């Protein structure tokens, strides 16, 4: 009925970007791979997405960011794409956006992709909370 | 099951039982504010709780003109209190689409789980259909 993926370890094996990390501004994109490590690091998939810093929130200075990717784990696929702040990427602390299960186990199912940058450029902590 | 890792509450009724806004739902603007109360039913059509929450229209995005609006509300359910707040394209609520905001358990069997809680409009000032899904 509801599943929690953790996933403590993820790996950034190659990115692509005009991020000045110090100073973001609207405009500047990135594209990714990363790959997936469970609990006792095996590797459960692979991520492929793309962002872009969109605006600057009038309400805090945040630098929101889309995200969009296609999570490939082993025993399905998964959606996730929406608004991120910058700022908190930047700054180690938790995003979060919409995440729908497209096949495999996942069919059918829909929630959340989190995550915090754990290594700029390099490392994160995720999370895959689904309900059905 | 005992300490579930996930855990989802669905909540297929939810009727708006009052609500105070001056929101213009066919033309709505920054500074535009609602209160709602809210009893939630489960799939038997037993309430399982009550919802406390207010909102305001803060900003206009933009990208695409969304207007971007921050809810909060405290949701009682007969087994403890979850908090949620966040943000919202309010042109997503009034066209019945899914908007969310985080949530975190703060009393009962939520206390120390956070995750989401889901919902969509299924008619204007009167009901909704919702989820909570929680992690530890
Ligand atoms: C899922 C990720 O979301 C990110 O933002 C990110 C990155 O690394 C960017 C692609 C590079 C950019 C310069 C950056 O923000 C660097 C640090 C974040 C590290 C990892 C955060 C998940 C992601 O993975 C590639
Ligand atoms: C869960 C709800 O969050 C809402 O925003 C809402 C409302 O009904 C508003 C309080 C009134 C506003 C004028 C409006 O847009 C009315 C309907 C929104 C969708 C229907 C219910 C979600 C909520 O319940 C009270």
């Amino acid at each position: 009925q509801a599943l929690l993926i953790k996933v403590p370890t993820e790996i950034v094996v190659k990115v692509v970007d005009d991020v000045d990390v110090a100073a973001p501004a609207v405009g500047q994109v990135g594209k990714f791979d990363d790959e997936l490590y469970d609990e006792a690091g095996a590797q459960i998939g692979t991520s492929s997405g793309n962002f872009r810093i969109e605006y600057v929130r009038p309400t805090d200075g945040g630098l929101l960011t889309y995200y969009q990717e296609d999570i490939t784990l082993s025993d399905g696929v998964i959606h996730a794409e929406g608004w991120a702040d910058f700022n908190d990427v930047r700054t180690s602390k938790w995003v979060f956006y919409p995440a729908t299960g497209v096949s495999g186990r996942y069919l059918g199912l829909t929630g959340f992709r989190q995550w915090r940058m754990t290594g700029v450029r390099k490392s994160a902590e995720a999370r895959i909370l689904l309900g059905e």
